[PDB]
DNA sequence: GTAGAATTGAAATTCTACCGGTGCCTTAC
């Protein structure tokens, strides 16, 4: 009786603003729970209309619902659709003039507004807290919800104090929204925006269009180029980690003629919007970014999405990776993997305070590693990371198109093995590799190492083959790279075995 | 002192840099 009631009007809100005929699966259970007067947490990463779950309620309930987003782009981008429909939405930000502000504000207190998009860092001023109170507020909708967990713990605290806002409305019903979040962004959410026995409801993060393929990097940039090439002109991004490689792999393709351009925060503001403008008319081919370049790009047809560099987390991965193929039509994610890059983000991480927070952040990089090292279906390790159960092949990612081939690797690792014994455990890989391969530089004759047995014992096989052999026997934990003498590689206890060579070993050919 | 890209005349030689990254808010004691 008094749900349907809800419902109905619920319903109506659907047609008559939104234009849309009828709920699909899901829909209306999360807005009657709100409507019912219960905390909401919704993880939708697959679309389009998540939005929805908040802005009808909040056009049904009586009062003002308050959506917090991590954006001022967002912000504008939602309060102006809404103003499209005839809704009475504003926001706060700092771009704004004081008159401006004000009378927002007036607005809210008068019921003339029914959603105010608003940061945190404003909303959890004490003041500002104090003046709400004298409102009629309705709901409180926190959009990208993801962020309370993966900036609220450091880079933007006030993520982390709005269930201060919880304990101070408990009677108002709050609901969290975001697209991706595994069971310990969502359990976080849960805590630090003091949710009351939340509804639950979690939808499939299958995106059967998107191709996961992963590539072994030896020649970063020729690998890279010969890949850009391929999409023959069409349009996708590259994501690096660093502001740097950012501008080298932006200028590097632009030598080459193609449609490129950099993209991160320190960058000014008038350019970033102009890249992010040109890439949404499809006058810019490929942006090659960091992390920057994200949350609120509504294009359809980005073709792939490129990790230049591993991501620090699968949840970043899923949501980069995500942004290809938004449209339904088949789209490609490519990661370019490095071991040695995965060492370099284990270094970042256990150099800040130990603790829960790290082991967290440590575990979700080491799934990023198991994911990158996986010999099972790519698609398999995401979905049932994210607790999708599936045991079912996907037939549409790199191991499932071309199977991991093992050799009988006896004889290399031996060779490997045994030119790093040589060189008394104190020199790198490439230089390893140059011995082994018996090309003679000055280092070799100087040092002395062309009179050395093992000298060119492989020169018969390349290069790549050798990093292949060598990065293997580190995963396998034979030799290791030591950060610590300048990334020497070093031998383990496992070693022996092998360099004897009774104890039999396969290898995988490379990808 | 490694590593990858670029430079040299394909393997050797310099030549670079050796590693984070995300955004609100700025209303003076
Ligand atoms: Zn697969």
């Amino acid at each position: 009786a008094e749900v349907y009631s809800q419902e109905t009007l619920a319903k109506q809100v659907l047609q008559e603003t939104f234009g849309y005929q009828q709920f699909r699966p899901g829909q209306a259970t999360i807005i009657d729970a709100v409507l019912e007067g219960r905390d909401c947490l919704v993880v939708m990463p697959t679309g389009g209309g998540k939005s929805l779950c908040y802005q009808i309620p909040a056009l049904v309930k009586t009062g003002l619902t308050i959506v917090v987003s991590p954006l001022i782009s967002l912000m504008k981008d939602q309060v102006d659709q809404l103003l499209a429909n005839g809704v009475a939405a504003a926001c706060l930000n700092s771009t704004q003039s004081r008159e401006e502000q004000q009378a927002v504000l007036a607005g809210c207190r008068t019921g003339q507004v029914r959603l105010l998009y608003i940061a945190p860092e404003r909303l959890m001023m004490d003041n500002f807290i104090d003046t709400l109170g004298y409102w009629d507020l309705a709901m409180v909708a926190v959009d990208e919800a993801h962020c309370i967990s993966q900036w609220g713990h450091d880079f933007r605290p006030e993520y982390a104090a709005l269930g201060q806002l919880r304990a101070r409305f408990p009677a108002v019903p709050f609901m969290a929204l975001t697209a991706t979040a595994d069971d310990t962004t969502r359990r976080d959410i849960v805590r630090l925006l003091g949710l009351d026995d939340p509804l639950i409801e979690i939808s499939s993060f299958d995106r059967p269009n998107i191709r996961y393929m992963l590539m072994e990097k030896f020649k970063p940039l020729d690998q890279l180029m010969r890949y850009v090439q391929e999409q023959r002109g069409k349009s996708g991004i590259i994501y690096c980690n660093s502001r740097a490689k950012v501008e080298d792999t932006a200028a590097r393709l632009q030598s080459r003629g193609i449609s490129a351009a950099a993209y991160h925060a320190g960058l000014e503001h008038e350019v970033r919007a102009s890249v992010q403008e040109k890439f949404q008319r499809d006058d810019l081919q490929i942006v090659v970014a960091t992390v920057a370049f994200g949350m609120g790009i509504n294009k359809p047809n980005v073709r792939f999405v490129v990790h230049f560099d591993i991501p620090r987390n699968i949840e970043s991965y899923y949501q980069e990776t995500g942004r290809a193929g938004r449209d339904g039509l088949p789209a490609e994610a490519m990661l370019f993997y490095d071991p040695a890059d995965m060492a370099w983000l284990r270094r970042c991480l256990e150099e800040k305070a130990p603790g829960p927070l790290q082991d967290i952040e440590r575990h979700k990089l080491n799934a990023m590693g198991a994911f990158a090292e996986a010999q099972t279906c790519r698609r398999l390790v995401l979905l049932n990371y994210f607790g999708e159960g599936r045991q079912a092949p996907c037939g549409n990612c790199d191991i499932c198109l071309d199977p991991p081939r093992r050799y009988d690797g006896l004889v290399d690792a031996q060779k490997a093995l045994s030119a790093i014994a040589r060189v008394e455990q104190r020199f790198g890989m490439g230089y390893v590799v140059e011995v082994l391969r018996g090309a003679n530089n000055q280092r070799i004759r100087e040092l002395g190492h062309d009179k050395l047995k093992v000298y060119g014992i492989g020169r018969d096989q390349s290069q790549e083959h050798w990093v292949s052999v060598i990065r293997q026997l580190i995963h396998l934990g034979v030799v290791t790279q030591n950060i610590a003498q300048h990334s020497a590689l070093q031998l383990t206890e496992a070693a022996r075995p092998f360099l004897r060579g009774e104890a039999p070993l396969m290898l995988a050919v490379p990808r």
